[PDB]
Formats: C-alpha cells, structure tokens, sequence
C-alpha cells in the first residue's frame, strides 16, 4: 500500500481535486490524476522539489497568492478568488489540484464559491467546508461564501460538472 495522497485530499467535482501543501510523498499519488492544472492560493515561491514535478509531469502551476491571516484577522481578496474561479470553470484546465498549505481556508473559500456557482444552499456549502477545516473553522471564511456576488458568473456553463 504505497500510494499517499496529500493532505486533506478530497474529489470535489469531476476533473477537480483539493487540499494542502503537496511533498514528494504525495507525487506518485497526484500521477494518477493525470492533473493538468494546479491552482496555488499562497504567496510563497513553490519549492524546487514540486516545480521539478510540475515540470517533469507537463502540469501548468497557476498561483493567486492569498495572504494567510488567522481570525479575527481574515481578509480574503475578492479580486483573487474571482480569477481563480475563471480557472477552475475553464475544462481544458482540468484536471486541476486546488491547494493552499493546509487545504482548510484558501481552498475552502474557493471551493464554497464554487458550490455558490452550482446553487449549493448555504448550510449544505458550509458542512462541506467545516468537514475540512474541523476545529480551525473559521467564521469569517463563511461570511465571504455568504456575500460573495456571483453576478459575474451567471453565463460560465458547467456541463464539466456530475451535477447537470
């Protein structure tokens, strides 16, 4: 039994995956995805170890730093998210490995727009959201899903998507 997924490893959808900060651990693991994509939410240059995996995989690295505050000190850039769900709702960049260092907060916030997007009720996008963050939850991480607009959205089908 050798293969290791990264942590906090999760199926979000058809062709889109989640979690934290991959090691060379996890690399034979993200080979079975055939990943063509990895959205990056940290600031941080990526290590040698996972750019030589990138390259030598043919795996495009896109990367919206979002600075990494603890409560009550959260302030996700809209602006960030927005560009990184134009990438995400885009199939020809899938599959795609959605990752921030612990796959809780960056990663849920992206996520639960996401869940937004395909008309999720706020409960239901929530509980998805706590079952990775478990104890570290962040409240303010809720209230971006809650206000975020997808008005600019609206247009972007998803026939990716297991939910037609």
């Amino acid at each position: 039994l050798h293969l290791i997924p990264p942590l906090n490893f999760s199926m979000v959808d058809n062709g889109i995956f989640r979690s934290g900060f991959p090691d060379s651990a996890n690399f034979s693991f993200l080979q079975t995805l055939g990943l063509r994509s990895i959205i990056y939410l940290c600031p941080e240059p990526y290590p040698e170890s996972n750019l030589q995996f990138l390259k030598s995989n043919g795996i495009r690295l896109f990367q919206f730093g979002i600075e990494g505050n603890k409560e009550p000190f959260v302030n996700i850039p809209d602006h960030k998210i927005r560009m990184a769900l134009k990438v995400l709702l885009d199939e020809k960049n899938h599959p795609v490995l959605i990752h921030s260092k612990r796959g809780k907060h960056r990663t849920g916030c992206l996520v639960g727009c996401l869940r937004k997007l395909q008309k999720w009720c706020l409960t239901s996008i929530f509980d998805e959201y706590q079952r990775f963050a478990a104890a570290k939850a962040r409240v303010s991480d809720q209230r971006f899903m809650e206000i975020f607009d997808v008005s600019s959205f609206s247009h972007i089908p998803m026939s990716f998507s297991c939910s037609i």
